[PDB]
DNA sequence: TTTTT
DNA sequence: TTTTT
């Protein structure tokens, strides 16, 4: 049973935008920038959808935020599946904030190529806990480094109806080799940061759980 | 409004126990304790009185955990005010979890001095909200460190109820110097770590919210 | 963030 | 962890 959240402080790349579903669902998206100070020293920068539904969507539109505000947000990892237009399933992990504040002090704005900002010195967490949904096998990466592909399904509950959301993480060096024995089935936490290559996890500790 | 999260890794000290109030509600105790390697390179050991409530203390008591299991919690701070029977107002803050997991490695046990062991390479973070309840001030430590004591009430809303947990926070050096400004009412975000000494927040991040 | 001892 | 596009 599962655990999934995410916690993200960071820059608005551009304007929000507020839309309606055709059942009328509110949906207030964001896209939130910024750059961690990754301490061994790497600047690891990361732009994510962010997504609020329903009346707090219009109660976060009616605060009119503008590119380049900093908030903080707490959220989850949402996975989606769907049937493209064209044709075929598609799925995406993206992120739903439950809460969406911002930040009292104006921060830096690093400015990006295509038109954008993100936040220096922004942060970026994800703690999640869920079932190995497949064996892992152990790659290297062209420069030589151990590199392990994590797949889990976090279930969640909430007239009661379950979801399974299906979180890629990325378990690098000692962490890939640490982990090399883990099985399907197996319930296990990861913690780390959410990255842009699609949206996975990239663990910076992980635990296997008893059972 | 508030937002009030603590995940801890870490032993469970000795034995729990699971007791029932005047009321019958079911309170499920353990000590979880643990030392983390902050990375600059200290070991900070933590010991902290970690409470489950109702029917998962119930569902956590059947589990039958021992001292020295491995365990993961998730949970929030609990602020308590009661006259003691000696009488005079006494507060304190506690771990309440929402959810305890069992690790599925033997982790590797430190002995201490009064009978108990704690876990090394342990895990213990807090983000917290709300608001700064009274003006602080700088101090300064016997060696010299800048130190700022920061106050903050964190709202709860849980048939709606309204509790209020008074936290505080220490923020050393050069936050303690950034954070100077704050005043009685500023809504405020702190991650750091849960610590002993009564329980504090230790805060690495500190960051000022509109309004 | 359901709740106390 | 309320929910989709
Ligand atoms: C504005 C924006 C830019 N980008 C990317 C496209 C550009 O190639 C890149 C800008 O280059 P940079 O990362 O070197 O500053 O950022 C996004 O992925 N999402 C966005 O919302
Ligand atoms: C077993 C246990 C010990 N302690 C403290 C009392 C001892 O003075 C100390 C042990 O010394 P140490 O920290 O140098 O190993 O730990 C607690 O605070 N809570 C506990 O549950």
């Amino acid at each position: 049973r599962g655990m999934n959240h995410v916690y993200l402080i960071g820059a608005l790349a551009r304007d929000p935008e507020l839309r309606y579903t055709g059942n009328g669902m509110a949906v207030f998206e964001a896209t939130v920038a910024g750059e961690d100070r990754v301490i061994g020293e790497r600047n690891l920068p990361w732009y994510h959808r962010v997504s609020i539904l329903g009346k707090p969507a219009e109660w976060q539109a009616e605060r009119n935020l503008k590119g380049g505000d900093a908030v903080v947000v707490e959220g989850t990892l949402e996975y989606r599946q769907w049937e493209a237009p064209e044709g075929g399933k598609r799925s995406a992990v993206n992120v739903k904030a439950l809460r969406m504040e911002q930040l009292g002090t104006q921060p830096e704005l690093i400015q990006d190529a295509g038109g954008g900002v993100r936040m220096s010195g922004a942060m970026n967490e994800v703690l999640v806990l869920g079932n190995v949904t497949r064996d892992p096998e152990i790659r290297y990466t062209p420069a030589g480094d151990a590199v392990l592909s994590l797949s889990i399904a976090v279930n969640e509950n909430y007239q009661r109806q379950e979801k399974v959301h299906y979180i890629d993480a990325t378990l690098w060096r000692d962490l890939a080799e640490n982990m090399k024995e883990l099985r399907k089935g197996d319930p296990v936490m990861i913690m780390g940061r959410l990255v842009n290559e699609s949206t996975r996890v990239e663990a910076t500790r992980v635990e296997a759980l008893a059972r």
